[PDB]
């Protein structure tokens, strides 16, 4: 894929039999998904943007198809305002910037 | 550039006269810098991130150099814990996300 950034960069992702949107997000170092049910045993966390701290689950290694792209690593469940891909999985996809 | 996703993509800017670092963010629909001057007139906004919304101050048409490349557009300033280049902006320098 080639995405163009005059509209948001939201990509169809694929997570255990539910179908998302997300946002590709470069300024985001981790994938903070909104509140949802995951496996595995979490850390909590605290993770800050813009305006302040949120608190987050942590799980890992949790398989997502992004794009149809298989990817697999950590991902952040909390209370964002919209559920963002960050570098820790583009990384995966093999995505760069380019200008 | 071609530019990888390992690290955090920070690039150099001008603005207001001034040298800055920045965070070039495709998740970002606007430009928002720490707290500077700017020679223009402002009007206020609200900018809503993961943790919330903060009170902004949007400077309109602002020239500003992003790696030897002149671009012009809003530039929000306040109380952000990061520069961030956004869209608006990137756009500006045909900027793509590629995988
Ligand atoms: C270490 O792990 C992390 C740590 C931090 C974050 S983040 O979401 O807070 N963020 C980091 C940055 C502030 C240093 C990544 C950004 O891409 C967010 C991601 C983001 C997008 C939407 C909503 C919340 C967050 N964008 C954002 O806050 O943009 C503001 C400014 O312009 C508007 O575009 C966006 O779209 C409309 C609102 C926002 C506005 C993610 C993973």
């Amino acid at each position: 894929p080639q995405i163009t950034l005059w509209q948001r960069p939201i990509v169809t992702i694929k997570v255990g039999g539910q179908l998302k949107e997300a946002l590709l997000d470069t300024g985001a170092d981790d994938t903070v998904l909104e509140d949802m049910e995951l496996p595995g045993r979490y850390k909590p966390r605290m993770i800050g943007g813009i305006g302040g701290f949120v608190k987050v689950r942590q799980y890992d290694q949790i398989p997502i198809e992004i794009c149809g792209h298989k990817v697999i690593g950590t991902v952040l469940v909390g209370p964002t305002p919209t559920n963002i891909i960050g570098r820790n999985l583009m990384t995966q996809l093999g995505c760069t910037l380019n200008f």
